[PDB]
């Protein structure tokens, strides 16, 4: 019954705000007009993206923004709920730039976390900025937060909801109450930084937006799908750190939940966050890119997948060779490893020498360029299919995408997903999810429903014996086990009943 979130972002350069025109593409290629009717009904959500925050420890714009263009924008966007009741206009503070480890802003996200006060003073200005310029809610897109700053970034986000509650009071806005959301790891490298607090980290969510894609890049040995949805038994396999993580489990719990090496896929990073317990699904959104990954020097064989590359992870892009045939966006843009879907279309009903070709375990398609040694990953339509039908399956709140302006003219990809979640006549019952390697993963917040005999005393379990017990099946992990389930190191809680 509850309506499936569907969260795009939209991103905006300052040099673009303080030029902001709807009437001249070279100016601003995707301006809210854009944004029509339609388009606005079928989502749930737009983050206008990026403010960032500033050295006086408090979220803001780019100080060379004009404020008045910026509210015009912003303005724009919050006219269109009046197409759509349930639409928020969300703003988020971050992204990589300005955020990463050695990003530009990096230090006042460390510093704005880290004490009470400051604390304060950082979630007051989120909600001073939501409310002087109309928007709906906060999103959070720190990439990342790392192990000492993570406490500070959860004592944050509670006192930022809390604000947020008192608002919500202040407005009469039960009937849309303001919302707070992080843009989360997609992959366990940098998931680990937090993963031990992650129901910490959710609890004061509306969301957490899943960066399930970019899982692939110039900065791999090996071209790969950068959101592959399940496994693909040839292509690479990553150590899994999460079983390094501070969880303070045991070697079989361990074990059982983070399988090493493992497919870096959609579905891994979402059981990542199922595993660990008060982590409900509804509140986990599954990201998708609007845009591919192009990589060159690929000698194929295999549709250049798992092929070496010659790809410059450097950036700036390094040179002016913009190899990325057909491309015309790359020019303007001045990099060929990013093309938006909107091009990627064109350069493939061009005369340009691609084919699209689709890998049926990861369900994901892929661009082949087999005279100059060509690879693209992206999503599309048909890999939609199968994100959707699995976000109805794992019961997940929705989905994310990065972003609005690569999209195509029509905006075809967020129909598609619109149509897979709420259109009466769209059926996926028969669409086969593939044998693509699923994530095994079995942790305390995902035990399966099982059934076994009850635990009897007295009696002596062999290794692998399955008993029930208290609510839950346990399963010996050596022989011979008389002690009764629960109260000893020797039993594994595998299950529960009922
Ligand atoms: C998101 C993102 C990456 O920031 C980009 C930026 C870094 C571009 O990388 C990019 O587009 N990659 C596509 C892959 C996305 C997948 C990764 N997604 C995430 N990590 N997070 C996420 O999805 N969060 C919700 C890059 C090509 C660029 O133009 O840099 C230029 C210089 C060439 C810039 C650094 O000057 C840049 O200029 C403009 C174009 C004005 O954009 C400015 C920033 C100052 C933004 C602050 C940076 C912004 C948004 O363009
Ligand atoms: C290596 C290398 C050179 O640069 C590396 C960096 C580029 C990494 O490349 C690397 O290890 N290459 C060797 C072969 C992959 C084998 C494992 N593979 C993986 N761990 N894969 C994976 O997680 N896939 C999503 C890459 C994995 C990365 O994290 O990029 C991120 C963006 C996702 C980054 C470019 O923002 C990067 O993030 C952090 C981690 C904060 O580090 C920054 C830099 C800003 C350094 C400047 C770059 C520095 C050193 O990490």
């Amino acid at each position: 019954s509850t309506r499936k979130a569907v969260i795009g972002y939209y991103f905006i350069p300052t040099n673009q705000i303080n030029n902001y025109t709807e009437t001249d593409t070279s100016v601003v290629p995707f301006p809210v007009s854009n944004i029509t009717p339609a388009k606005a009904k079928q989502l749930t959500h737009i983050n206008f993206s990026f403010l960032d925050i500033n050295s006086n420890l408090e979220c803001a714009w780019d100080p060379a923004t004009n404020d008045a263009k910026a509210r015009d924008v912003v303005n724009r966007l919050t006219a269109l709920k009046a197409h759509n009741p349930s639409l928020r206009i969300m703003f988020s503070i971050g992204g990589w730039y300005y955020s990463n480890d050695l990003g530009v802003s990096h230090a006042n996200y460390v510093n704005a976390v880290k004490t009470p006060a400051a604390r304060t003073k950082f979630a007051q200005s989120c909600v001073r900025i939501m409310k002087d310029y109309g928007f709906d809610g906060v999103d959070i897109d720190w990439e990342y937060p790392q192990a000492a700053e993570v406490d500070g970034f959860i004592a944050a986000l509670q006192e930022i909801r809390t604000l947020l509650n008192q608002q919500t009071i202040a407005d009469g806005r039960q009937a849309l109450p303001y919302q707070l959301t992080i843009a989360g790891a997609g992959g366990a490298f940098f998931l680990s930084r937090y993963y031990s607090k992650l129901a910490q980290i959710v609890a004061p969510l509306d969301y957490i937006n899943l960066m399930t894609y970019d899982l692939a890049g110039p900065w791999e040995k090996i071209t790969n799908h950068q959101a592959a949805l399940f496994g693909d038994a040839a292509g690479p396999t990553f150590y899994n750190a999460l079983r390094e993580a501070n969880l303070g489990w045991s070697w079989e719990e361990l074990t059982r939940a983070f399988p090493s090496p493992f497919s870096l896929t959609v579905d891994a990073a979402v059981q990542q966050h199922l595993m660990m317990e008060g982590v409900p699904s509804a509140k986990i959104v599954m990201g998708v890119p609007f845009y591919g990954r192009a990589f060159k020097g690929v000698s194929g064989g295999n549709g250049g997948q798992y092929s070496s590359h010659s790809t410059p992870g450097e950036d700036p892009y390094p040179n002016a060779d913009y190899w990325l045939v057909g491309c015309d966006e790359c020019v303007r843009d001045k990099d060929p490893r990013i093309a938006s879907y909107r091009q990627l279309e064109q350069m493939l009903q061009g005369n340009y020498g691609y084919q699209r070709l689709w890998n049926d375990k990861t369900k994901t398609p892929y661009l082949y360029h087999a005279q100059n040694g060509l690879f693209v990953t992206y999503d599309d339509a048909e890999s939609f299919k199968y994100k959707a039908k699995y976000i109805k399956q794992q019961q997940l709140g929705g989905v994310m995408f990065w972003h609005l302006g690569q999209d195509n003219r029509n905006g075809d990809l967020l129909a598609a997903l619109d149509r897979y979640f709420n259109a009466a006549d769209y059926d996926d019952s028969q669409l086969d999810m593939g044998t693509g390697l699923r994530y095994t993963g079995v942790g305390p917040g995902n035990l399966p429903i099982m059934t076994a005999p009850a635990y009897v005393p007295g009696t002596t379990y062999a290794q692998g014996a399955l008993v029930s017990y208290q609510g839950y099946v346990w399963q010996t992990k050596w022989g011979y086990i008389t002690s009764a389930p629960g109260s000893d190191s020797a039993w594994l809680k595998v299950g529960r009943l009922a």
